[PDB]
Parts: C-alpha cells; structure tokens; sequence
C-alpha cells in the first residue's frame, strides 16, 4: 500500500503464505476449520520470527570473529511492547506480510492486536531501555541487555466505581514466541552465607544458591541485518533445594520468587529484601557471563578496553563491589588494581533528583544478605574518603557529606554516591537536569571529580515512534525527502522548505484527522465512550506523580467548565481532554487523583448546557501499545511538571515527532525541545527553576493564590463542599488539603500563567493554516530527539566505540 | 540394520535428514559448531515429531465424523518414560531414523539417552495406564487419558552412605518437546464455599476458583496411523486471585501447588488435603471436558452410550457424586435418573486388599472443602443402604459393614464402598485377586450385586517390552514366524515347535548373553561397579515393600554367603543379585531394607575367599528407562510376594516375555503365568493362600522357626550381632524385631521352601541346553499378557464397544 512499509515481491509473498501455513499445522497443531484469530498471530509471528534466525547467529558469530569492545546495559527494566510489527518495519517484512495474509483472508492490523506487551518496565526508564536497544542494533554495536525475566510485568490497570484496581499482568500466559530458553548456559547465583578470613583472603562461605537460567531475545536493527541479544535472567531452585519431602518441594517457589513480579513503585524507596535480592540477582549472573565471554577472547587489563558496564540508575549499582569481588576475591587481583579497572569500566546514568526515590539500603539488610558486599563497600569508603580529605583538608562537613555511608537511626548505603566514586562517567539525561546534579545534589563531587561529569540528552528510536504508529505521517514526509531520515533523524530539517507549501500543510492536516478518527472508533469499540473528532485532543499521558501536575491540568478542566456555565452562549473551541497513567499501589495521593479526574467527567460528561464543547475522558491502562495509538492522534501535549522535576521527558518528544503542539514549563527536555523548534513554535509558561528557588527562599503560601485568584478559589470551594462528590461530600479533603498546606510542587503558583497559556492554544486552534505551520516546524526539528543521537553520544564519549551504519552480509 | 525395525528408503533417509538440519536451524537456534548432544537430541525429538501431526489431527477429525462411543480413562498416574523411540517404533521410522542421524555423524542410541522420562507415576498402577493407552490406541478405540501434569514426578533416588537420599525430579528442565499446551481450553475448578438452598434446588456458592490448563500428548497406535490423545491438568491461579500487591501475586503459587508434585506414597494413605485438592482437580476438569465433548455431538438418556469413565483405582472416586452434582444442580435432572446415568457410565478398578493402602476420607475435610460432594455421598449412602435393608431384612451388622460412612473416633467416608455403589462394574487385575475381592473385602457387596465382579487380568504392551528394549530377541523371533506377534501376541505359541531346534536354542541363548555383556558395560560406565557376565542374573526390582518380601530374598543372600565360608572349595554356581527399588519417603521399614542390601554388599562384595561367585548390586534410581536395560538382561525374576498380597504384578510379565525363567509364589498373575507355561516350567514354592490362612487361625509364631532352623538362627545372629555394620552393632534392631515380633508377611514361615526352590534354579542353569529350553517354553506361552488382549476385554465386557485394527488411512 504504502511505500515506507517496503516491497510485495511474488516469490517473497508465496514464501510467506507456505510457511505460514507450515506452522499453522506442525506447529501449533491446528486446521483451518477450528484455528481462531490468537492461532493465525501465532502461524504469523512464528514465520515472521523465522527471518531473524539466520541473522542472529551470524551477528553473534561475527562478533566472536571481529572481537570488538562489547557493550552491556544494565537495567531492572525493559519496557518493549509488542514485538511483532517492529520486527516486520525492520526487517523490512510489513507490506510483504501484509499481502501474504491478505491472500489467506486474513487482517494483518487485526493480528497485530492480539499479541500482548511485553510489559516490563513501570515508564520512562523501562521505556528508554527499549529504545536505546533498538538504536544501538540499528547502529552496529556489539551491545547485550541484560536484566530480569519477570513473570508478571506492570499491572493491567481496571477502573472500578472510579478507583484504580490493579490486576496481575499473565502476559507468558498462551506463550512468549520471540524468546528462547538457554538453560544450558545457567549459572549460579549466592546469598547470605558468612565471611571467612584465611591466609589467601576472604572467602564468602555457607551460601544459599538460587539458579539463574537465562531467556534470550533477539534485537534487530534498521535494515542492516545486525540482530543482537537482550538476555533476561529467570530464577530456579536447585534440585537439591531443600533436600517433609513434599513440603521440601513446594518450598522450591521461595527461591523462584526472585523473578516473579516487576516492582510497580517509581515514587518512594521502601527498603524492601525481595528488591535487593533481584537486584543481586541481576548483577552476579550477569558479570560472570561477562567474564565468562571475556577470558573466550587471564590478564584483566585489557577488561576495560573490551567491556563497557552501563548502569541504568542505581538498581544494578552492586555491579561495582561484585565485580571488585569477584576481581580480588577470586582471581586474586590486588585491590588497587581491581579497582582502576573497575572504574574504567563502569557508568552511571541518574534519572531524578527527587530525594524520596534515591536508593539508601539500611547496613543490617546488607550485613544479613550480602555480607562480602558490605565488607567490600566499607573500604571503598574508606579509600575514597581518604582521597576526599587530601584534596579538601580540614573540611569535615564535606567528609559526611560525601561518604557512602549514612550515619542515623538506621545507618544506610547510598548507592548514588557508591555509583559516582566507582564509575569513569556520570551522566544526567538532559542538559538541564545534568546541570542541577553538578549545582546541587551531587555537587560535592563535581568539585572532586569534574571530569566525570557528563550530559547525555535523551531520545526515543524514531522506528517505533514514527514508522510503526504513524505510517501514513511517515509517507507524506518520505514522498518529499525520502526515507533516509528513519535512520538520519536531522534530514527532517528539510521540511523547514515545505512549511509553505500548500499541498503539504493539507496532508500534515489530513494525516492528523485520520488518526484522530481512528483514535475515536478504537475508544467507542473496546471502551464504549463517545468523542467528538473535531475537537482539540488535548493529551496528557504518563505515570500519575504530583510532580508531574495532572492536578494543574484538572484546575484547567474545572476552569474551562465554570467559564462554560457562566457564559453558555458563548463560542469556546471544542476540546476533548484526556489524561492516563498507572499510580503505584502505595501511592495514595496518586490514586486520589485518578478518582478525581473521573469525578470531573462524570459531572462535565453529563452536562446538557456543555453539550460536545468539554469532555474529559480517563485513559484506562496506559501502557506502550496505547501509546502508538493516542500519541498520533493528539493535537496538544501536556508536559506540564514543576520546573526542576522531570530530569527528561520522553513522552514530549513521542508528540513533538507526531505533530502536536507542546504546553509545557521550562523543565527536563522541553527546554531543548524549545530551543530546537523556537520558542515561539512552542506554548511555554510558568516559573523556571530560579522562580522556584526564589519561592522556596520566601516559603510557599498557597494561601495567598487562593485570596487574590477569585477563579481558584471557586475551584477550591468546589472540591471542598462535594460538588464533585455529592454523595461522599468530604471525599476530596485530603488533596485540597495538600493544595493548601503541604504543596511541595507549587500547583497553584503556575495557574494564572497556565490558564492564560492555554487561551493562546485555543486561538492558534482556530486558525487551522497556522496551527499546522506551527506542527510543521515542530516536526522539522524533532531530529536531535532520535535515540540514535544519543547512543552515537554514549558511545563516543563514554564507551569508547565508533558506531556503524554498515550492513552486516545477508543470509 | 535388522527387519522389525522397518525399512530405510532413499527419499525418506534423505527428507529426515533436511528436517533435522532445519529444525537445528529455525527451532533450536544452533548451528553445528556449536550444538551439543542435547541439541541433536532435541532436533530429532522435533523431527520425529512432525510426523504424528498430520495423524494426530485426522484422527481427531474421525472421531467427530464416526462420533463412536469415548472412552475415558482417569488416572492420577501415567508413567510414561520416554517417548523417542516408543514415537518411532510405532511409526516404523526406527531404521530410517537411524540411517539419517548415521549420515549425519551421529549415534542415535546416544541421543536417546538423554531424554528424561515422564515419571508422572510410582510404579505398577501407573505403568499399566501407560501401557493400556498403547494398547487403546493400537485397538483403533476413542479414548483418552486424563490426568495431572506434575511439574516433579517421582523422585530421582541417590544412594548416600547406603541410604536412599530423595531429589526432585525436575523433568521438563529442558522442555518437553512432546506435549502441546493448549491454554485456550482452560475451564474453571471451585474448592470450599457453602450450600445454599433455594426453591429450585442447591447451589454451591462464595467458592474459590483454580483455573486448569490442559497439556495434550499424543499417543500413536502400532502402525495403524490412529494417535489418541493424554490431556493432562496444570494448575494456574486466575488473574483476579487476592485481587500488599506483590503478596497477592505471590500467593498465585499456593492454588498452583495443586500440580505441583506426585505424592510417592504407595504404602500407606495419609489423608493430607492436598491430595484430596488433586483428586478433585482432575475430576471436575476432566467431567466438565467430557459434558461438553457430549453436547457438541439436551438429553442424558444417551450419555452412556456415548461415554465410559474407568476409575484407576479410587483416587478418581470423586468422579462419582461430581458427574451426580452436574446433572442434578446444573442439568436439573431428577435424583433417579442422574443416578442411572452415573452408574452406567462409571467403572472402577481396584489394585490392592491391603487396608493401610485403602482410602478413607475424614469427613471433616470433605466438609470444609467439598461441602455440594458430601451431602450428595450421605444421599448415595441413605439410598444404597434402604436397598441393602430391603434385600437381608434384620441384618443390621451387614448395615453398619456396607455404609459408605465409617463410624469411629473421626468419621470417614470408604471411598471403595463409594466406587462399588456408584459403578456398573468392579475389577480385580488377576484372577486370584477378583476372587479374593468377592470372598473377602467386598464380600457383602457381590452377595447384593453378584453381576457386578469381574476379572481383567494385567498386561504388558509388547511394543516398549519386548520391540523397544529387545530388537535381538524380536528379531530373531520374527525370523521364524514374521511380524504379526508384535499386535498379536498369541502368535508366539507357534515357538513351542523350535523347542528342539539346535539353531534356535543356539541364539534365545546368544541374544541373552549379549544383553549381559550390554548391561554388564553400562554399569561399570555409568555407575563403576563390575559384575561377571558369565554369572546367573539373578534381579528383583520393584517399589520396596514388606509385602513384596525383598527381605526374603536377603536372608537367601546371607545364606549363599555363609555357605560359601563354610565350604570355600566346593563349586558353586556364580550369581549376580541385583535388587533394585524406590521406598516412599515416609516409609521408615522400607528405608531400612534399602540399607541391610547396601550392608550386606559392602561385606559380600569385598571377601577375597568369595571372589567373583558371588556379588550384591542395589540398581539405583529403579524407573521405566532402566527396567527397559536391566529386563532383557536377566536369567532369574524374584516374584516372592506372600500369597494373597501382591493383586497380580506386571513385572513378571515383563521378564517372562525376555527370557527369564521365574522364581515365586502362588501371588497374583504368577498363578495364570504358572498355569499358561506349566507348572514344570516355573519355580513354585511357598505357602498358597489357604496355607497363609490356616496360619492366622493358628497364630504365626516367627520363633519357632528361629528354633527348628540352624541356619536361619545364624543370620538372625549376625544381624543382631552387628556382623554386617561393626560401628552401628544395632543398626538393624528394628529389622530382627519386626522379623521376630510383628511380621505381617510371614518372612520366615517361606525361608525353607525358597532355599530349596533356589538350590533347583542353581542346578538347571549348570545345563545351558535345558535352561533355554525352558525359556523358549516361557517366551511361547506369554501371549496372554499383553495388554492387547486386557483392553480387549475392557472394551468388550465393560466397555461395550469393539476394537478394531483395521488402519486409518495414511496421511
Ligand atoms: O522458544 C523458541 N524460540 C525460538 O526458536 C526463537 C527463534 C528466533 C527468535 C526468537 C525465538 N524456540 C523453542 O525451543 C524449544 C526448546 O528447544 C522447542 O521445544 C520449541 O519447539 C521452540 O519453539
Ligand atoms: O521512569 C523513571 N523511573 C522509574 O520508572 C523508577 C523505577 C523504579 C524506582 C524508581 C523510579 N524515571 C524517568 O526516567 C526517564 C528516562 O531517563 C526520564 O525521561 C524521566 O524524566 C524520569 O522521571
Ligand atoms: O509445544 C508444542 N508442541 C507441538 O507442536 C507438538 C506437536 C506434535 C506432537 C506433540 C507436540 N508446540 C509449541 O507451540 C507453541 C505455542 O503455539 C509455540 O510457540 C512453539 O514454537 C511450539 O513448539
Ligand atoms: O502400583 C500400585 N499402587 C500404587 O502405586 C499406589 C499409588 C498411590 C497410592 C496407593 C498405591 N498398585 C499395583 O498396581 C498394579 C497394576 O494393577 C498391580 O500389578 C500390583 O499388584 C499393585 O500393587
């Protein structure tokens, strides 16, 4: 159909259609007569999966071959969704695909629907994970992922009577087709257990041993025929394990469990021993099969010019003492040895500034389940500190400051700081962000080691995130500059000459509208909810945190509302608002807030005088295979955090390469996205971070919003009094409450400008022809924001590696 | 290589050869320079199994288009071994296959060797399953088997220091490559709850829900192109379940425990609720599978003759009042009808007279988690027994004898009286043990229904016990008399004319000395034990227990072994003794003998004055793969159960049908082998069962044969003394007390007869001639034991269908 979706060759699509039915028979056992739509997924994956085969074991080959420097990220999340179609636009399948089923009666689209995400990962950081795979494939690296095979992945969301209920995620349930089981290469993994001093060092003795058995994923690059590995780690007694006999053997599931749930909390550390014990179990099986790898290429020199350790946030930090464990313990090495290369070889990449979510474990869950770690993370300190001192004599502030250890009611690690002292390069995830870490809460550092300090902005893999869900935008813009820009994300520059062109802005329009009626027919078939098409989408969609401020975007809604009902008569551009996310479980200010936004639309989804002019619909169960479907139809995007908050933001450049116009404060990446696209193409307002500062100099008092913002006050009255709680009239006390007293993120200092800003959105709506010169420019300079950029930036300045564009030969 | 293995075409040599290079390829993800044994063994596990695909569903198709009368066979055991070569025997792929993998650089014995076996069974119960699921299919009759996928079967057994140490058996490791799941079959299972009653009869409410997941196999006729189907439970929490969050979704493993492992008690019933959970698992997912089989064919009348349920002993029993509470609570139908129903589709099959092995539920239990089940078994009792009132008037001992609830300390329900009541017909497995049942046991209840007591004497299928472990000696049979004996076994009469052929004699005696030397080989690599071939292969192997009196036959060891001291010059035959056997965890007696054979070996095996005339060799982790080894290897088959206790045995069969001559009791199906061979051709000793009885009148005093027998005295005195363990000198206290005091199976009162019988063995062996000639007589009359002819009976008498053997055709 389209021509970015590749080509329908006759012997290609005759090929496809025998192997298709191949598998529909040997494979799953099944007939035409009796096969269901799951079983016709199953027949398609199985030939698509077919493709890769080949390509993976001559990429892994090649490697073994060429022996260049390998790349291992480390992460307790990958958030990949579905694997089918990406593996299609890849491999460059999908039209081929596409006729093939055609001619056996089948709708590929339909298909695609069945397969359930991959869901494992919570948001950003799962979700960068991903895209940094698919960019470091599509550029040639000898790159492995490693983290954990989760049976349970996040939650599904259900909202019941308004509420959030979460229910287990079974996504292995009918089977997973794109891994394979490798329990040949099991390794073992230690816990507990004592340490014992003999006259050749220490020996880490009287263990429990969990198996770690590892399921492999294959990775495909654009176009290039690289396949590379993303190996996720399963957990298994041994058989031995326990061993009245039938209690022994159901026993078996305390030690499985280490791999059964992925942690659903992104806002507050709890200390939890499950937590550390699947952060252990990541990291040990994972360095003994890079050193295993390795000693394939007996010195350890060379181990930093072969092998790059990522560390994504702190939740792999005891790569760093295991692997000066495993360097001293038992191949014998001297410490001081043991720890340059350590150093040389890990990084570390921070995600928030936040101090409630930074991990600080207590020293006694430590000393009981990783008593050799702790050992090892006390002379770190010791030596590092010893370093401190010299360099800044006399100044015994600092010297608790910077220490790995916290000293208190519980003494606690801080894995930051362990992460900081044992990695060559610390990085922030956009510029702003990495300039609050050297300003503020790793600043003592940066003193220290200045060197270390490093930017690498974000980005996301313009494959899944402008191909796969927004082919027909894809097209148009191919039909101009041709398709060298999906792996090239800056020759989007050279629609800046097309920005007049009539025929052009027509099709960005139409694009749009098509997917906004789409989006509309998906809602009212699996949801039953009803939407205007004509109306402004205005989207926000992301985890529900309060520094994050759906609560902002909800004071807008009532806002528009009141002014509605004031003045019914009046002509207000059409706007349907929507807002998703999970909360974390624990998180009550977060589940409150989900039960408001609902609570506003039941009120303004049923007001006859509002009519089509304000709905407000709620996003059950976001995730990333909802987001391939809202983010193409949105017209405004909500990145509305409290500046200094959000260390990135991805979601913003999903919408800025889908063609919505962007809201949003001086925060994260949305300062770079501003500067790129101009900052009168884009709808920024609010305090910066030195207004913020300013604030806090002062002390924050809402109270004083309330008295001179009749407007807000309204609002506020409104909560209070169970406007939007009728029968439950004191419902929303808690969050109106915290607005009032206890606002760490300063909600009510940004609404004047917020709702003001967001009057000059709706004028700009009203002019259609300006409103897509806007998106135009918008999209001409999303470049910088492809993951591909940032990995290029990984590689050269922090792992030491060329990236290449070059095809591997095809099978 | 040799005939009955089939016939290695060009075209077919060369297609398995494409297959297995494809499947390395696209299946397992290997290439040749990096696949290990296991690799090569999996590609041809998938490579063979492509070829029942095609079969598997046809044969299905047929049974929906013939729509015959379904046969259902439930079990909570099938213990099937290995599948790859039991796959190609059946398929007459064994020399295509063998040439192929040859081609290929490969031995395929040596891949044969790595798979495991399903244990999904303890022994004689379980293997007869298996063996009649052969035979069904090979009969071209409808029928499945349905059980319970145990993630562990049966224990892998280590020996330690001469004790038998337990470890779980971690079978589908690796995968198991012959079963398909089939998630989408997935039916619903409630424990617990309550009873309501409403105006339109009961309902079982506010119950727990545990999904079942089926896991079909498949199971090939011989050469008849007809592959039924094993449906086999698993376990799976539904999603909702305790649905603080990451306890909930690690509860989901208590309701998955459900399948979790195989109980390997097979002495004696403990009553744990958990085995009560896994009867009825199995029960209401398989009854609920065969009502909607039924109903895809509104009326009941016609459900027996569309459908049989065999109950595999009593552990199905639930089936019973499950199938009433179907069709009165849900089909509401009336009380008399439902019961009609029931009993004519229900049979039931009983494998033992011992009362500690009987099950009897407390009520207490039944109440708590099944309270619909026991209100509906109290309403079978009150009615059953107003018919027993009405047919003995007065007889109000007879009453209390017959109910269905055992009155006592705790109340319990006698699962077999549940059986008798609710089944059209009740079986024995050998004919000494169906009259047994009607003169002792169940007595009452064939004087009430005489026309219910059958007799189905046990089997073996000729296909893994004979064709599969012995090629040479089916070889050189079909020679003589062609291939039909294979699917009709009473064509192995027609030997009885070579009886005194020189050439035959020459090689049933060559075939058995070569699978000596391969099993004399096998032990020294696997196990480096050395044994001399040329020595009597004297084997008892089977589950260890104090009724099948693997003591006995040490007491003839330590005899041997004493008359050997005592007269170290004098010729002796030369014996091997090989006792092989798994005890059941629990079971401290058996746990004991394990150690005395152990114990008698370390002293035996290591006195120079003995030297290679005797040796004493436990056969660790006894289990179907190594009785396909050691059966063909043996000259002497212990079956020395006390008369009366053993319900028929199907090892027997298994070595009568090798080439071993048969050492044993009046026991079980050892009667009709004696009778089918002649007596002269068999060695009987012992007390028969009126011996045993007069016995008990009398009382069984163990001292005085202790007093009347020298030579017994002095291995009692040697036990005692600590002869066979000098640093534990009352390590077998226990054995010598229970031998003296309280032995139920009468141990000494048989020592005599069984020496003497022994010393007549010893005799005809020293004549090679005479001893094969015998043996020819006893391979010639064991036609009656295959279990072609049992499930025949089955079909025909039971049943009511008629097998067939006339061939689907071809696919
Ligand atoms: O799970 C996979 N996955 C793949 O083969 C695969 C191939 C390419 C890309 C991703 C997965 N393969 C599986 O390997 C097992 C064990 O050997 C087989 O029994 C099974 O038939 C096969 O599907
Ligand atoms: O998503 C997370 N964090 C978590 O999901 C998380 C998980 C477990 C514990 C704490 C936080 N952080 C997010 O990481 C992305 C990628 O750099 C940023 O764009 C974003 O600003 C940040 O909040
Ligand atoms: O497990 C089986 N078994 C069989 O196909 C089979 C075929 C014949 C006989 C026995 C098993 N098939 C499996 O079905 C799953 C889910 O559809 C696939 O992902 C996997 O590749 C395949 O091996
Ligand atoms: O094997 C068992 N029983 C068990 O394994 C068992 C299992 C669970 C609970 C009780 C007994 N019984 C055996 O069944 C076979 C087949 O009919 C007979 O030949 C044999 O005589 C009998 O002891």
């Amino acid at each position: 159909q389209i021509s970015v979706r590749g080509l329908a060759g006759v012997e290609n699509v005759t090929e496809l259609k025998k192997n298709f039915n191949r598998h529909l028979h040997f494979t799953l056992v099944k007939d035409r007569n009796v096969a269901t739509p799951r079983d016709y997924y199953f027949a398609l994956a199985h030939t698509v999966r077919d493709h890769l085969v080949g390509r993976w074991i001559r990429t892994q080959q090649h490697y073994y071959e060429k022996d260049p420097k390998r790349i291992y990220y480390l992460s307790l999340e990958f958030y990949m969704g579905r694997t089918l179609q990406n593996t299609m636009v890849n491999l460059a399948l999908e039209n081929a695909c596409d006729e093939a089923t055609y001619q056996l009666g089948l709708d590929m689209e339909e298909l695609e629907e069945i397969e359930e995400d991959a869901g494992l990962g919570n948001g950003g950081l799962g979700r960068l994970a991903a895209c940094f795979l698919d960019s470091m494939a599509t550029l040639g690296l000898a790159a492995y992922g490693y983290g954990i095979r989760y049976e349970f992945g996040i939650f599904n969301q259900k909202i019941c009577g308004g509420w959030q209920m979460e229910e287990a995620d079974d996504w292995l349930r009918y089977g997973n087709p794109w891994e394979k089981a490798r329990p040949e290469f099991t390794l073992p993994v230690h816990f507990y257990g004592r340490v014992e001093h003999t006259s050749q060092g220490a020996k880490w003795v009287d263990t429990q041993v969990v198996l770690a058995m590892p399921y492999d994923t294959p990775v495909p690059g654009y176009r290039n025929n690289v396949v590379n590995t993303m190996r996720l780690w399963s957990a298994k007694a041994p058989n031995d394990f326990n061993l009245g006999y039938i209690q022994a053997v159901l026993d078996r599931n305390l030690a499985e469990n280490i791999s059964r749930v992925l942690y659903p909390n992104d806002n507050f550390f709890e200390g939890k021993e499950l937590r550390l014990k699947q952060e252990y179990f990541v990291v040990a099986a994972t360095l003994q099969d890079i050193i295993r790898r390795f000693k394939s290429s007996t010195n350890f020199d060379a181990f930093p010019d072969k092998v790059a350790i990522q560390l994504n946030d702190t939740h792999p930090s005891l790569a760093i003492p295991e692997l000066m464990r495993v360097l001293v313990d038992l191949e014998r090495l001297d410490w001081d040895k043991a720890w340059e290369v350590t150093v040389k070889t890990c990084a570390y990449t921070n995600h928030t500034v936040l101090p409630e979510a930074l991990e600080r474990w207590p020293v006694h869950l430590l000393e009981t389940l990783l008593p050799r770690h702790l050992q090892i993370i006390y002379e770190i300190n010791q030596r590092f500190l010893n370093r401190v001192a010299a360099a800044f004599p006399g100044d015994v502030d600092r010297l608790r400051r910077m220490s790995l250890v916290e000293e208190g009611a519980v003494k606690r690690i801080n894995m930051a700081h362990l992460c900081i002292a044992g990695s060559h390069a610390v990085n922030g995830v956009a510029r702003i962000h990495s300039e609050i870490l050297k300003k503020t809460i790793f600043k003592d550092f940066y003193e220290l080691e200045p060197h270390k300090f490093q930017n690498k902005t974000n980005g996301i893999t313009p494959r899944r995130w402008l191909v796969l869900c927004n082919p027909g935008l894809a097209e148009i813009i191919a039909e101009r500059i041709g398709e060298e820009y999906i792996s090239d994300l800056d020759q989007l520059r050279k629609l800046l000459s097309y920005v007049d062109d009539e025929a052009f802005i027509r099709d960005v329009a139409k694009v749009k509208q098509e997917n906004k009626l789409k989006f509309a027919a998906y809602l009212e078939r699996e949801y039953k909810v009803h939407i205007n098409p004509n109306s402004l989408f205005d989207v926000q969609v992301k985890r529900i945190h309060e520094y994050k401020r759906q609560l902002l975007n909800c004071l807008h809604v009532i806002t528009l509302y009141n002014r509605i009902k004031k003045e019914p008569n009046k002509f207000v551009v059409p706007r349907t608002v929507m807002i998703g996310g999970k909360a974390a479980p624990g998180y009550h200010m977060a589940k409150m807030i989900i039960k408001l936004i609902t609570a506003i639309g039941d009120v303004v989804n049923h007001d006859p005088v509002v009519g089509d002019r304000l709905r407000v619909i709620f996003l059950e169960n976001y995730r990333v295979s909802l987001a391939e479907k809202v983010i193409p139809a949105a017209d405004l995007s909500e990145q509305i955090s409290t500046a200094g908050t959000e260390a990135s933001g991805t979601g913003n450049m999903k919408f800025m390469l889908n063609g919505a116009l962007t809201i949003g404060t001086m925060d994260g990446a949305n300062v770079e996205m501003a500067e790129e696209a101009g900052e009168e193409n884009f709808f920024i307002f609010g305090m910066r971070v030195e207004d913020v500062d300013r604030l806090d100099q002062r002390g924050y008092n809402a109270q004083e919003y309330y008295d001179r913002i009749p407007e807000l006050r309204q609002i506020i009255e409104q909560l209070s009094s169970g406007f939007f709680s009728p029968k439950q009239p004191d419902l929303f006390k808690d969050i109106v409450n915290m607005l009032m007293h206890h606002d760490r993120f300063k909600v009510f200092a940004d609404y004047e400008e917020y709702v003001k800003c967001q009057e000059r959105v709706s004028a700009l709506y009203k002019n259609p022809r300006e409103w897509t010169r806007m998106v135009i420019r918008n999209i001409a300079t999303s470049g910088k924001f492809s993951s591909d950029r940032t990995i290029a930036q990984y590689a050269r300045e922090i792992w030491g590696v060329e990236p290449s564009r070059q095809r591997l030969p095809a099978p």
